[PDB]
Order: C-alpha cells, then structure tokens, then sequence
C-alpha cells in the first residue's frame, strides 16, 4: 500500500488529525448517559458529562461532517474506564468526563460505549481511510487522598475488573508515596503525584507489564496511534523502553507526547525528549508561536519565521512535530467578538507547513472560551459552510496528494512584519504559501523567486481567503502582484518522481528485527537495496516495495544513531534519512544508583557505559544531570535508563561541573539486565 494509506500507522505527516473531546462532540446514544450528579443536562456545569460518546463520532464520520472536511484521522479522549465518583473542587461537582482519570485500563468508559462501539469507531474510520489517535495516561490512575481513603476513588487500579490496588493501602506498591509536586524541577515531577493523581510506580514490574499488556488491547483492536499524557512526568527511560515494546511488538503505531512549553519558550529537555526517546511531541514551540503572531499579533512574521528555522535546528525529525494552534489546554484561538481571519490563516498556515497538523473541535466553528473548562464546550453546530470548514475542506487533501506538503523542506521567500512567504519543496514537487496577516492594507509583493515550474497558477483556495493567482517565468520567477489585506494563497506543483526520495522512516527508533516504514516517492516498484549506514538490506529483509513506500527489517548493525537511504532495482541512489536510532535489542528499564558521590554546588553526576544505550562511553552523551531528592537522597544519585535486555553493561559514573569532568577511579561497575521488564542496580561511587 501507498504511504497515504489509511494502513500506514507509524508515519502521519501525509494526516490531518480532528482532536475530539469526546464527552464534548456527539452525544450519539442517549442510553449510556451518565446521570443524576454526575450529568449536564442542562450544559451548566462544564465540569460534569455532557454525554458526547463514541457512536456520535461515528454518526459525523457516516453523515459527512468529518469526511466533507478532509481530515484522515481523529485523536479522541483516553477511551479506558475512568473513576465514576463525583468529587466536589472549588465549589463545583466534578467528573472524568475528560478521561484522564482512568481506572482500567483494559475496559472502556462505558458513558463512551462498550468494545463493541470502540470496533465501531475503528472499522467505521478505517473504512472512510481516517486514522485513529487515542490518549493514554499511563503516568496515574485518579484523585487520591492517602490519608482519606474515602476521598474519590482512593486511586484505585483494576486490571479487567479485579483490582491490583488503591492508594491508602498501597500493598504491592503500585504507587509514589513522595507528597504533591510543585513543579519545581523536573524530577519534582515525575516521582511525586500531578496534583492529587495516584502516581504510578513503574520501577515495579507489575505496573511495567500490566500497561504493555493494556496498550496492546488497543493496538491489537486496530487503534493507528497514540498521544501520551503528562510525558513530563514519567521517566524518559521508562517511556523510551515502553515505545520500544511496542515498535518490537505486533503493532508498531505512531506516538507523540503533551510536553506544555509556554510562549517564548525553548527548553532543552523537551528537545532531548523528542530526539532521543522514540516518541514524538506536540510542536509547542509552533503553537504559541502562530497564536502572538496572528491571536494577539505581539510578535511579526520575521519572529514566525525565526521559529520556523530554530525548531528545525534542534528537532532529529521535524516531519513528526504534532502542530497546532490551540487544544484542550489553551484559550480557544478565536477571540469572542474578533473576526475570523486570524483563526483561518492561522489554519491555513498549519495545514500546508511541516509536521503533523491537528486541529482542536469546534476550531472550524470559530468556538470562544479562555481557561479549562470553557475552552471544552459541546461542539456549537455542524455547519459545513463555515470559511474555516472550507480552508480546512480545501487545504487538507493536499497533504496526501502533494509530497512538498507531507515531506518538503521549508525555505523563506519573502517576509516584512506581516507577510511571510514560504516554500515547501521535496523533489521536483513545490508549494509556496504567502500570507499578510494585516486586515485593513495590501502589500505589493516584487522579486518573489520560487522552485514552481513556469506556468499559471491558480490559488488553491481560490481566493476564498482574499488570494490571488500568480505566473511564473522560466527560472521559478514570480510576476510582481499584490497582495490582499488579509490575504491567504497557495500554489502549488505536484510532478511524478523518477529518483527516489525518501520522506520519512517510521518508527525512528528500533532494535534489529523491527520493521519499519520508508516513505517517499519514486522507489520504484521493482524491490531495490535498503541501506542502513553502509549496510545493505536486500531479499528478504525487504518486507514489501512500492513506489511510495518500502518496509525494511532493521539489520543486525551497530547500535546508535543512523542514516536509512534506499537505492532503486536500476542503482539509483534517494536522500539520507537521519538519525535512525539502532537500540542494541529490545529495551529493560533499569534504575542506576549510586551511593557515596558528594559534589560541589555546580558539579552533578552522569552516567556513562560501553552500551549505545548508555552513551557508549562518550562525556557529553553521558545520562544525567542525575536526581537526588526524591527516590533516593543526595549523596545517592539515581536515574532509570532504558538499556537491553539480558546484557551485561559496563559503566562508570562522572561528576561534571564548572568546565571539569571527574570519572570513578577503579574499574568498571558491571551488570547484567533483566531478561524482560524492569531493574535496579546500585553501586558505591569509587574514588
Ligand atoms: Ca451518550
Ligand atoms: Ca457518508
Ligand atoms: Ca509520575
Ligand atoms: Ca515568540
Ligand atoms: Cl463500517
Ligand atoms: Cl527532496
Ligand atoms: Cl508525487
Ligand atoms: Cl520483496
């Protein structure tokens, strides 16, 4: 199958996701309502179910409202069975409506439907070619009070319906019993409770298999991906393994993670997270970016652009980005009594630039609503004629259809304080997108150059958004035009490839044996050589060729990070995808300990190790800055790593700190890692 197929789950770039609240969207089937306490019948209380479920998803699928838009594929609410009890915050009732307050994670929410309406939902997107992208909150169960067992539901944790344990009696240990974090630090929050939530251990084996054996109830139901919760708030180590399990199982699937970066903001974990984990993120960076740009108008498109270029920079996989520009966490884009053109820019923007766009419900109905919970109310009307339904309607397929879009690299063509013109270019395809931001004055646009072949074309949205039509000469030369207040245009040039080019390799991170999906255009359809680094794949580590699309089995090579390129049956050579991270074999989370290993203020400690995994002896790959207040206390350091399985590793720790590296004297610590699930290991620092 092609790389635009509704099969393909590891690669999204060519979709356009439809974040559905699902309480919030279709109340489809009246009988699974909650009730009393815990319903709004009346829609007053934003914080109770409003009776949005799954068979109304399914009901805007059949009826066209979805499919009339494009999009081809739907990220909905955690679909696990949630706490029932009604807690009383601040005031107000509240439920888990929103489904982050799960406590089986092998059974549904029954307010959304049973297994048989979830195999719905799938069959019935599968079969109009969408996607679908389920939350999953492994970090916590529910509200607790370890003091007041009385308080919610005490956290508890039931695997199908019996239960393993709830927080106040915490007999095997499921759960951190390390206070509220404060946000403080990092470490902070990952080894003490998100707000009130039951935190989950999942140092303990028990918890390790019992969300890979729930994670692959879903996958195994047909579900194409996975959005994480609170990816902040669990041990990279811990996650980095986790993905890994499921890249090395039946299900490979596409994952990306919720890490809130705030406006004018970068931070050097979030980047870390997304390159080295295994796992995606949500392109924050972009969001707040486009919202001062277009919503508050703070910053110019010279800022935008400045963005644009400094995340491609510091992201290994920039067509992974989930981009957006608002969600379940934000102000509603649209500003209450503003008029629309913001909103439909800011669409348009996201729709044709690099990553994977999603767009939160009720956008394309120009909804209004600042802080959780107005920012989630039931979806206001279905109208399909709304300018935004139309730019999304317009703009969306061409995702699919133009591998500029899906794939291309991005380039400025011409930029002031309200213009930006961007080009997207990948092969001999191209799509050049202008935008004037500023309503009330047009802009004449002179000396625009593009990669567009000579010819006239049309804009895309056919001046829907105040655009134009342009003509180009010989050399990509754009005659001068001007453009509108407000304007909006894309021209775009979709030619067939000849030589191959590869636009994504998913997933981009697997231990030999994986299989994975290469992406692209002119492969050919006469099976051709795999390369990883230097390595040839050929026969039968060539699962299947098409012109769009290969999978590969990941050779036995050296573990680290590694460019995929193929080369045609006729010898042509494609581009390099970079950064293929080979693991050494499947993953273990391991927790490193060390006792003993005083520092000055300035100076922390690292973990370094022969394995791939551990850095492969090199300083500056070194794991750390290590943590030291929550799990064990300062002089004891520690931090869970993924590493493989049933080997034996050799590591050392190093201090570092005002320009010196310190490392343990004496010789190596050794270790050989747990067949399968989770570890510990604890050693004395050496002098
Ligand atoms: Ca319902
Ligand atoms: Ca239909
Ligand atoms: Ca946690
Ligand atoms: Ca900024
Ligand atoms: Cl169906
Ligand atoms: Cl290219
Ligand atoms: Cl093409
Ligand atoms: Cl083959």
């Amino acid at each position: 199958s092609p790389d635009t197929s509704v099969d393909n789950k590891v690669n999204f770039s060519t979709d356009v996701i439809y974040q559905i609240v699902t309480d919030r969207f279709a109340d489809g089937d009246r009988t699974n309502n909650p009730a009393g306490d815990a319903f709004s019948g009346d829609r007053s209380n934003l914080k109770l179910y409003f009776g949005g479920d799954w068979q109304g998803i399914i009901d805007k699928i059949n009826d066209g409202y979805l499919t009339g838009m494009g999009v081809t594929a739907l990220w909905i609410s955690q679909p696990v069975e949630n706490i029932t009890s009604v807690i009383k915050y601040s005031g107000v009732n509240n439920t888990s409506y929103h489904g982050y307050w799960a406590r089986d994670f092998k059974q549904t929410n029954d307010a959304f439907g049973d297994f048989a309406d979830f195999q719905n939902l799938i069959d019935t997107a599968h079969a109009h070619n969408i996607k679908v992208v389920i939350d999953f909150a492994p970090n916590h169960t529910s509200p607790a009070d370890r003091d007041n067992p009385g308080f919610a539901e005490n956290g508890g944790m039931y695997d199908n319906g019996s239960l393993l344990g709830a927080y106040s009696n915490d007999t095997a240990g499921l759960f951190h019993h390390n206070g509220g974090t404060d946000f403080s630090t990092i470490e902070d929050g990952i080894y003490k409770n998100l707000y009130d939530l039951a935190d989950i251990n999942h140092n303990n084996n028990a918890m390790d298999a019992y969300f890979k054996s729930a994670i692959d109830l879903w996958l195994g139901m047909g579900v194409d991906g996975i959005r994480f919760d609170a990816v902040k708030h669990m041990p990279f180590g811990w996650q980095k393994s986790f993905v890994s399990s499921i890249y090395g199982g039946d299900h490979p699937v596409f994952t990306f993670g919720e890490w809130y970066l705030g406006a004018d903001q970068t931070d050097g974990d979030n980047i870390k997270f997304a390159n080295e984990s295994g796992m995606n993120l949500l392109d924050f960076e972009y969001a707040q970016e486009v919202r001062e740009v277009f919503r508050d108008k703070t910053e110019t498109m010279k800022d935008l652009y400045e963005v644009l270029a400094s995340t491609e920079s510091q992201y290994d996989y920039i067509n992974n980005m989930v981009t957006f520009i608002d969600n379940h966490d934000m102000d509603r884009f649209q500003v209450a009594g503003s008029g629309t053109r913001a909103t439909e820019q800011a669409l348009a923007l996201t729709l044709t630039s690099r990553g994977v766009p999603a767009i939160y419900y009720g956008t394309e109905q120009y909804m209004t609503g600042d802080g959780d919970p107005n920012n989630r109310a039931m979806m206001t009307s279905f109208n399909t004629g709304t300018t935004a339904y139309k730019v999304i309607q317009a703009l969306a397929p061409l995702r699919k259809s133009n591998p500029a879009i899906a794939y291309g690299t991005t380039t400025e063509r011409w930029v002031n304080n309200d213009v930006l013109i961007i080009e997207r270019k990948f092969g001999s395809s191209a799509a050049l997108v202008a935008i004037n931001r500023n309503s009330s004055a047009a802009y004449p646009i002179s000396g625009l150059l593009s990669s567009l072949p000579a010819g006239t074309y049309s804009d895309v949205l056919n001046g829907l958004l105040n655009g134009n039509s342009i003509t180009v000469g010989s050399g990509g030369a754009v005659t001068n035009f001007t453009l509108a207040a407000g304007g909006t245009a894309v021209w775009q040039y979709t030619a067939p490839e000849t030589s191959p080019a590869i636009g994504n390799v998913g997933p981009t991170m697997g231990q030999p044996g994986n299989i994975v999906t290469i992406d692209g255009r002119g492969f050919g359809g006469t099976a051709g050589t795999v390369y990883f680094g230097t390595t040839a794949v050929t026969g039968s580590g060539i699962v299947s060729w098409e012109d769009t699309q290969i999978k590969a089995v990941i050779p036995k090579v050296a573990a680290g990070k590694t460019g995929v390129s193929v080369k045609t049956s006729s010898g042509t050579a494609s581009n390099t995808f970079k950064s293929f991270n080979v693991l050494t074999g499947d993953q273990v989370t391991v927790r490193f300990l060390v006792n003993q290993a005083n520092t000055n203020y300035g100076t922390n400690v690292y973990l370094v190790g022969n394995a791939a995994e551990l850095g492969s002896w090199d300083p500056n790959k070194a794991i750390g800055p290590m943590y030291n207040q929550v799990i064990a206390k300062y002089p004891s350091w520690y931090y869970d790593v993924s590493v493989p399985a049933g080997t034996k590793l050799d590591f050392k720790f190093i201090k570092k700190g005002g320009g010196t590296v310190t490392w343990e004297g004496g010789g190596n610590h050794t270790y050989t890692t747990p067949a399968s699930g989770v570890g510990t290991v604890t050693v004395d620092w050496q002098n």
